[PDB]
């Protein structure tokens, strides 16, 4: 089994966003996603937010994390979870909204298994308030400090 994740928003002189979005692996071969952000700036919501293809640099620009993770082309806008960008996690499961946001969901289409090519480790999350400017961002990074089946953590 696929180790969990996480993506940890951090306060700065650019953005009071903070807080962490968590992927825990779940039944039936799906991603348990658990956001919880505190904040959030008034009234530039609601805010997107998706997977981006590298990570966010020292430097913490949000702009270097190019694009959206989207392995299989999918579309911003869809009928159907599965026709989204499979980063596209807003589009699929709503924007985040206020100044404070909690919100459990399965998603499952990101994976957390390396060998996949819908693996999500490595890369990263962008907060963005409605007209699309970058807020926040965090490298998706393994939560657990211990693995291997002969551990504790
Ligand atoms: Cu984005």
């Amino acid at each position: 089994v696929s180790p969990s994740l996480i993506a940890k928003f951090e306060k700065t002189s650019k953005s009071n966003i903070e807080g962490t979005i968590k992927f825990t692996p779940a039944n039936n071969g799906t991603v348990s996603v658990s956001v919880d952000l505190k904040g959030l700036p008034s009234d530039i919501g609601p805010f997107p937010y998706h997977v981006h293809e590298k990570p966010v640099p020292a430097s913490k620009n949000c702009s270097a994390t190019e694009n959206h993770f989207n392995p299989y082309n999918g579309t911003v806008r869809a009928a159907t979870p599965a026709a989204h960008e499979v980063g596209d996690l807003a589009g699929k499961h709503g924007n985040i909204m206020g100044e404070s946001y909690k919100t459990e969901y399965d998603d499952s289409y990101i994976s957390l298994n390396e060998k996949s090519r819908s693996y999500i480790g490595g890369l990263s999350i962008v907060i963005h308030a409605n007209n699309g400017t970058r807020l926040n961002c965090a490298n998706i990074t393994l939560l657990d400090e211990g693995h291997g089946n002969a551990n504790t953590t």
